């Protein structure tokens, strides 16, 4: 009696994780299953929660792994327990760091959120009325990462498609995904292109775009002459909460409510109705938080 399904999140203190749990519970009510919620901040507690789920009689679970390289261990343990597994937000990888494509995955498409970035950059640019002749794109890239590559390519593609001149899009590889690496990359771009008066900053995440913005400050560029939009809002609140407006215009955040609901629904259909999910299930809903709205928006 009464189907039980797990929902495991790495970071239960995060508003987004709490939202995932909320909307999984909503999936449970709507479809008739009980949600067992367990925090999994490390590999030990990850393995424990699975053992715990098995003993409770859960037939499957959704997980946002705290470490992608936990994938093999997760898959093997779940298999011995005959429990269905769906990954949310973070893709599993093997011992060689190649993505495990066998485990169904539910998240935003990296290209699509990249494209959304390029669209919003161009929209903020058109709004400010920059002369496109004295303007350019600084794309800080980490192309050896697949998700970064797809974000920055998507962003640049959307920018090109919206009519930004391909000749004024400049790329620079970052040596690390921190502020420092992005700052070093942004710096070398600024020195190689002083004829530029207005910069659009493309990058894969908040931290990358922020290194961008920080480097432009050091070179005397004003906020009004710099547009950068982050992805996933890791730094968005503190930066947008500042007294003054900066070159960091906003951030793109995938909707955790849809991630939570949809993953749970796919898991239920698998377990209760024997409908195997596809390898990848794209969730599109993405919100832009700016200074103007991050109060009402981070509700």
């Amino acid at each position: 009696e009464n189907l039980k399904l797990g929902f495991l999140v790495a970071q239960p203190e995060e508003p987004a994780s709490q939202t995932q749990w909320k909307f999984a519970d909503k999936a449970g009510k709507d479809l008739g299953f009980e949600v067992i919620k367990i925090a999994v901040p490390d590999g030990e507690k990850t393995l424990n929660a699975i053992d715990s789920l098995a003993a409770s009689g859960a037939k499957g679970f959704v997980i946002s792994t705290p470490d992608p390289k936990l994938g093999s261990a997760i898959v093997a343990k779940a298999r011995g327990y005959d429990m269905k597994v769906i990954a949310v937000d973070n893709q599993f990888v093997n011992a060689k760091g190649k993505p495990m494509d066998t485990v169904p995955l539910v998240m935003e498409a990296a290209t699509k959120i990249g494209e959304r970035q390029g669209q919003e950059l161009y929209k903020e640019m058109q709004k400010r009325g920059w002369d496109v002749k004295e303007s350019a794109v600084m794309a800080i890239t980490a192309n050896e990462l697949d998700t970064a590559r797809r974000r920055t390519t998507g962003s640049m593609d959307a920018l090109k498609a919206a009519g930004f001149p391909e000749k004024q899009i400049y790329q620079v590889p970052t040596k690390s995904e921190d502020i420092p690496g992005a700052f070093d990359a942004a710096n070398s771009m600024l020195v190689q292109h002083p004829e530029v008066k207005h910069w659009l900053i493309v990058g894969m995440n908040d931290s990358t775009v922020l290194g961008g913005v920080r480097a432009t400050e050091g070179q005397g560029f004003k906020a009004a002459d710099i547009i950068g939009i982050g992805i996933n809002g890791v730094d968005a609140v503190s930066e947008l909460s500042k007294a003054q407006a900066t070159g960091f215009y906003g951030s793109l955040l995938p909707s955790p409510d849809v991630h939570g609901y949809k993953s749970s629904e796919m898991l239920y259909n698998w377990v209760a109705k024997d409908v195997e999910p596809p390898k990848f299930t794209e969730v599109t809903d993405v919100v832009l938080i700016t200074r103007d709205n991050f109060k009402e928006e981070c509700e």
